[PDB]
């Protein structure tokens, strides 16, 4: 036969693709939600060994992401069009200063594919690939 050597190629590009399906409010919702209810513990356990700075940018993490997933459970489809914005804008907005502080510990992260992990330096843009405005669910 020939060699093995399938399945795998340049999905790169695509992966935006993908990583805005997954994390739409859709599964964000539950995924956040389920690491807002693991962070608080996690933070306890390593808080010794967490530096004091590191672990005040953690709880904002923590904090924020709380809020977000408090939006979408305390959204109604019933609301108006305005509102499924406006919750959108200040949920975006607080992402934006979440994905800002800091990406969640990836042991926090281990329930999501690896390969579309986040990187502070890359969410805060500080040294992207292309410098175009790459992200994730955002642009
Ligand atoms: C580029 C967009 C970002 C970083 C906002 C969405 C992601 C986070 C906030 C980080 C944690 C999210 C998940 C584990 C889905």
């Amino acid at each position: 036969g020939m060699d093995e050597g399938d399945g795998e190629g340049n999905i790169l590009p695509i992966m935006q693709s993908i990583m805005q399906n997954l994390l739409s409010k859709d599964v964000l919702y539950p995924s956040l939600k389920e690491i807002t209810e693991k962070y608080p513990e996690w933070l306890q356990s390593h808080r010794e060994s967490l530096p004091p700075e590191q672990f005040e940018k953690y709880q904002e993490q923590h904090s924020v992401m709380c809020k977000i997933c408090e939006q979408f459970e305390a959204e109604t489809p019933t609301d108006s069009e305005t509102t499924q914005k406006a919750r959108f804008e200040m949920v975006l907005d607080l992402m934006q200063q979440l994905q800002d502080l800091g990406h969640p510990p990836k042991e926090l992260a281990g329930e999501m594919p690896p390969g579309l992990n986040f990187d502070l330096d890359a969410l805060n843009l500080s040294g992207p690939p292309g410098a175009s405005g790459e992200q994730c669910l955002i642009m």
